[PDB]
């Protein structure tokens, strides 16, 4: 055959078709072999070295692993080869646009850099896609095995980022709506891209995941909804899929959230911004960018990756000097201290306007406690971070589609008290971690002090080590005791 | 090279002191050999072949593993060499009692057979460890290696059973308190019993375990709580605690609690009653005892294992005919007929005794469909299950000591809102299965539309697949639309 | 009828054909529940609790997986679906005919019971299939599903024992050649058996194997060779096929050979010679037959399962005392101590006639060291066991047939100097273990002396630790020196 | 505790001391982060991402592991905390010395670029622990904890190299000789170094490792040998050692030899060359040096890591066109084309001297072909692989100490003939691999008519593909007919 197998630890054999190994020998494409799948996390778990290029791997196999299923059942679907391919194609380049560290990238540098931009490595998949097609002349090589381009790669960007805009969609007709539900599931959440970093990050990590998604492949069928074809679960396999987003939850709360792998995130940013005005990297026609302005160019974006950091670290350019000595200080493990964490008990979260504020607001508590030092704004960084089920307030499960075994292709809803009691009640809350970039027993002293004097005068949870690091503060509050 | 080692898949190489091998050497601990850890759930899951033997070793290993572990970070806590061998023998021996088939035997048969005596598996271990030491030399050996049995006996059975009667204990005082919480834990069931269960039951079923019981156990140190010496665990495992539970909740929903799982277990107990009459176990000085008199007699219970299973399905004697009809139609998968699962709306809570209706009930119900079948009590089965966090209606969390870095000797409480609000907020529900002694088309249909009513009359759930199995019962409920 | 799922903790998800399910179904399967895979294994590596059962079903799952890989990459093989049910089959069956704890059944027990007769376990499959399909009505059932009974008996019959007797084979022709390689491999011994039995077994042992069967299915094709049709390995999976014939040796030394594994299936066959002339097994027409002539009557057969250990260890009747005796002495692990292990040196081969004369061998030894104990043959246990690759002293890998990717259609050989002068230059040898029925002090001393003088009067290797248990007699040998 | 845990995917919760953390973060010890495990193994195999830090926290791991144990087992031994110390922070620190790409930069670059200099990762390590240690202020933190740094220090990089300059070691005295074994073991190779990277590695790679390193602890023991206190193994663990050395083997074959991860490394190995002259790397009073010389300064060598390779490929300036164009053929996967494998027969054996010889020698061979094209010396890359147990000619097993359980203290030697007449009859052997930098369609096919020749004319062994890819030369071969 033509096609070229890959072993990967978590799938095992990858078969790949020879139109999937022309996309994935680009530089656009092998530029995921150096940005590191948790970013900050492996300063955290040191088994976390893994890249997004076999994360892309894994999520190109598991995309057509599951179209085959369902074409293999029911062939009724009419699922082409050119429909598996297209699919596995959107598998494999949906993370395309991911930036160095991953989601520090888009979650803190553009966002501080360039608050201007509204930039998703979502967004960056769908441009870099582009730029990787028609830099290596693939669509000819995409008509050579039966695709048809212009349909089919406005089918692979819808598959990454939704309608590039009643049926919303122009690469596919509303009977292969359940294609669309594979890669990047915009209504429930569930998709093969969860199912590959739950494995790999659990593989890696030292930690376990309880999801088995070759079981769901296996139960996976297409039903009727409201005149589109569907997947549709197993009606049985609803706790399974409850289960899938507790794992997913808890893999946030104790790694990809770690508190110290969120502070180191937080300081390669800080030195980043710190590098920003002194890296230049070339783009089309020569062309030199910035760190934040290579987000415009796919050519300088190619060569934006992890490597910025060690560019960084390694430069003996005086401008660089700022940077440097942030990137020292987290080798020598010279931190910001995690002064703690708490919780809104208010429904409307903070808003991400507020975030600006925080430091400020933790600053101006006056706790009623002897403190040596006095603290400011720009000592403390206040990160708030949404931990929900992928649809903020709402019940993924609540948009899943079920059969039962006496009418296999019937679509029916199975609602939370259908299940279980022991289940959540809520789906979306906010963590607020605060720490301080005084690093001396006094200034962390001092730090929990008005932290847990700004928790009590917000109305926000009692910190966990409250009574102990704070034992002055905790009694004025009644909510507490 | 006193100490023997024996590789265990879950565990690896265990070593076992002299006097442990001692006790397990003989015909009361080897019987475990011969009763399946899942009973019925082995018909089902064909992994999970693994029996109560292998068991026993791993949580007598994972005792020792936690004592010594609390004896090594606080040396001033006296754990003596003595303390170490009485808590893995107490490991090693808790599982002594179970009977046939595990929990089908004190679960189902037992109650059934001799409803006026309160029995568990945990006397049985008592009563076994018992006639084991007394039978087999024991307690010479423990004087030499340093045990004072009077004592030390009364520790063992404490640890397993609780007080045989301020401190209710006479084995160990308030500053070994910590002891007590190792292999079975009454103040919120965290012991390693479940950790090894958990690793094994997974390893076995091909299903995954989430709970890391050797991190737990890295964290974990003694605190004084109201003039105890008790176990803390570092306050940032309450996660994981949380997480364990729902594993458990998982574990019991997709496995020990598996609809045809149970309804195996049930027709092997109602083989038992069938045969309880005629089998013959011989025990002390030659006498004869029944399945359901055996548990009165160590030397006869000994010879009391899953070999009853084989001896009534194997045997010829007319008499037991129908007991042996019965293990022949497990054999050709000619089962009671599962037809559905409810739930009590409310807090319905069925403490036991309207077991005995439930059939009736069911039959009673007077679906509004033309059926050409009639079924009566005789026809149905109905099975209650309890699922909880291992203490009804309570958070066993709540009855968790924990400690905080900055003070490691300060216990402290963690409430659930200062963790997250994705919580269960109930820790307790009940589930009501629903069988069919009549397997044809006509009386399965006509089954499924007297199980949709009764749901229906009684205000219970919807069954998940109820507008497929009962579209014309369905529409009655405005609740269920 | 529809596909069900099996659940297996080696394979994951096994879906089998309404066609399986009925045969499964059938007490001449579920017995496999009943025999452990490794039978006295179990009492040395606990995890060893596996049955045939989950073994067999194995088996079917990778029978089918090969011959689905063929058909899918080459579809000029004209591969059915009738061809994939037969191969099916024949894989779930071929452990049918296995006895009371495996290989000791048909390896110790029916040789010493029945020294005139030739029985194997695949003979016993045959005649068991036989009963299963004649007893259940699967004809009919076979022929609902497409299968011709007439030809499909004959092949899955052929799969399993070789011709029941150019072109030797009734069942398939010529052109169908390969599928006869995939559940029992006579020409070579690399089949789906020992592809499930190495993952298994090393889950439950907790040991590793490095086979890779999923890699071998991806690389395999099918190749004309001498006018046959059959299976071709890539060039490149000669090394993986030289490491997979080296892990199953590593298992057999290891696990299968285990020196206290083998002497406790010595010591249960010993029981079961005191037994079987007091036990009765009923089989066709109440006809009564004892352990070693159950094996002549499928319906006895059925019934003769391990359950028969514990009819000896718990039986009361006076004829069983002693045959009961020897269990009680496993139960207490006062077993026959091993003294050692020799090899014959050169080319010399222990035959069959001759392991009765050694025990007097080791006796009539003269060490010329002072014991105060004199040890007689009756007090000695010889243990030969012929350790190969599968094929006497022939190379497995010079009977493979490779395909090189320059030209997939051309079969091509390699000899074992085109891959490695690191392989073995030998394919067979043979291990004498020698143990002693006394076990003190004293009696231990001797043993060794006359073991080590046997092996210097015979010229077989020094045992290991000679020149510590026996310093004075292996100065002696110069050949040692 | 002051103790920090880190969770890593092979060895769970790792504990580290703070002695420990204290050398672990510095610039010198986190530049290990930068530094893949297998180099070019990552572009075949993309699980491979770990790097040489994770590796080392594993062998400092298992050095306090194993001398932990024996301290357990034998206390006699006083076996001192600072012993202890000492022995991890070797397993720490013996990675130190790897370059860029690992086996690359020592193995391929460096004698390429500097054939005048004798350089070893090892020798690196040692100098880079003596910056580590200079450059941190480490001396008085080992003082503050007990350490003698003159004697101490001696013993750290005696463990790594060997004896700076009959017990010829200054660190420790011969009773305390069991102390060298550990990290890296000079005598025989089995040191936890090899059994972290085989268990690493394996979890990477998606291959198994059959090397239980647990067992061989838990069963080794320190003996008397020759006035030393050496480990010794027991007798029985001999077949799992000659195992361990298989897998080994089989690791190489599969994986650190692959030939397109060697051509990889080679390609990558060619751009350092290229771009040798025109990187500049500041050590030690900002003096500037080259990838070729930063190994002569350690303040330079600190940031010379995988970053050149990303340095290079991100380029712009005209000097580094030339490496450029290599690595950016190998993200096209333009590479280097194997053309076939051959090896030297019976004890034939190339040097090093002979390499630079090779691709001459077969460009001299006269194929009796029709070629359209002609090669040359230049077109040819001849790469020579020495595969053996670590010990060149010599079997490692006859260097290991055993001991029996009759008397654990005297130690014993096994051999080959004593174990198995299946395993190696030599123990080192070579593989030739050759490629074409020309990739076209007839190059290629004139350079494998140019390869079988050389091979026929040398006597070396007939390459497995050779009657396909040479079909008018192997003829003239008899003995490969
Ligand atoms: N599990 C496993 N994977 C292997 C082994 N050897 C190589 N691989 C992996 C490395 C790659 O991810 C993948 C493909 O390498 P292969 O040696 O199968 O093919 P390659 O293209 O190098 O050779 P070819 O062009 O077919 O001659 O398989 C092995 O023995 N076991
Ligand atoms: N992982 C592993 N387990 C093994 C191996 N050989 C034996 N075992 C298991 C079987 C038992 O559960 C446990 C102890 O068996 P051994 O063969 O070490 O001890 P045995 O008592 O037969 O020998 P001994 O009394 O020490 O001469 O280890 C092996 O090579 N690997
Ligand atoms: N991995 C895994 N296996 C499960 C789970 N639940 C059941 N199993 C196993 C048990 C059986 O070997 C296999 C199929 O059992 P199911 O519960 O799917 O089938 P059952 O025949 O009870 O249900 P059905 O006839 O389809 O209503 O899967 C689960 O949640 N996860
Ligand atoms: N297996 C496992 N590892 C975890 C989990 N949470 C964190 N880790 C890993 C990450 C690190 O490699 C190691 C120690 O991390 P911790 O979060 O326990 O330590 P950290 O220094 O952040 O907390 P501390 O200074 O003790 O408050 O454990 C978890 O829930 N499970």
């Amino acid at each position: 055959d033509t096609m070229k197998v890959i072993n990967d630890p978590i799938h095992g054999h990858i078969e790949l078709h020879p139109l999937l190994v022309r996309i994935i020998d680009t530089p656009q494409f092998q530029r995921l072999r150096y940005i590191k799948q948790l970013g900050g996390g492996y300063y955290v778990f040191p088994g976390a070295s893994h890249n997004r290029f076999e994360h892309s791997l894994g999520v190109g196999y598991l995309a057509g692993c599951l179209v085959h299923a369902l074409g293999e059942k029911q062939p009724e679907l009419q699922i082409s080869e050119r429909d598996v391919l297209c699919v596995q194609i959107a598998g494999l380049c949906r993370n395309l646009g991911h930036g160095p560290f991953s989601h520090m990238f888009d979650g803190r540098f553009i966002p501080l850099a360039r608050p201007e931009v509204k930039w998703t490595h979502e967004q960056g998949s769908v441009m870099m896609f582009e730029h990787l097609i028609n830099s290596n002349g693939i669509k000819p090589v995409m008509e050579q095995y039966g695709l048809i381009p212009e349909e089919d790669i406005c089918f692979i960007k819808e598959q990454i980022v939704g309608p590039l805009e009643l049926w919303p969609y122009k690469g596919r007709p509303e009977n292969k709506s359940f294609l669309y539900e594979i890669v990047s599931n915009k209504r429930n959440g569930i998709d093969v891209d969860k199912w590959d970093y739950f494995a790999r990050d659990c593989h890696h990590l030292g930690i376990q995941n309880n999801f088995d998604y070759k079981r769901f492949i296996k139960f996976a069928r297409v039903c009727e909804v409201d005149n589109e074809l569907r997947i549709c679960a197993r009606d049985k396999e609803v706790g399974n899929l409850y289960d899938m987003f507790h794992t997913c939850n808890s893999l946030h709360r104790r790694a990809y959230q770690h508190k110290v792998g969120n502070i180191i995130d937080t300081m390669i940013t800080d030195a980043f911004l710190k590098a920003d005005d002194y890296i230049e990297i070339t783009g089309a026609g020569g062309k030199k960018y910035r760190i934040s302005t290579a987000i415009d160019d796919m050519e300088a974006y190619t060569k934006l990756t992890d490597n910025i950091f060690l560019e960084i670290l390694y430069s003996t350019d005086p401008k660089l000097k700022d940077a440097r000595e942030i990137l020292k200080q987290i080798e020598y493990r010279n931190l910001f201290k995690y002064v703690g964490e708490t919780q809104p008990t208010g429904q409307i979260k903070i808003k991400r306007e507020d975030y600006e504020s925080l430091p400020k607001e933790v600053a101006s508590a006056k706790p009623k406690v002897l403190l040596d030092v006095k603290l400011k704004a720009e000592d403390f960084i206040v990160d708030v971070i949404n931990m929900d089920y992928g649809m903020q307030e709402k019940n993924p499960i609540d948009h899943v589609s079920f059969y039962c075994k006496t009418a296999p292709n019937r679509a029916i809803r199975i609602t939370k008290n259908q299940v279980s009691q022991l289940l959540p009640e809520k789906f979306a809350e906010q963590l607020i971690r605060v720490y301080c970039k005084k690093v001396d027993r006094k200034s962390l002293y001092a730090a929990r002090q008005y932290f847990v004097q700004w928790c009590a005068d917000r109305n926000f949870t009692k910190p966990q080590d409250g009574d102990v690091i704070a034992p002055l503060i905790t009694p004025q509050k009644k909510e507490w005791n």
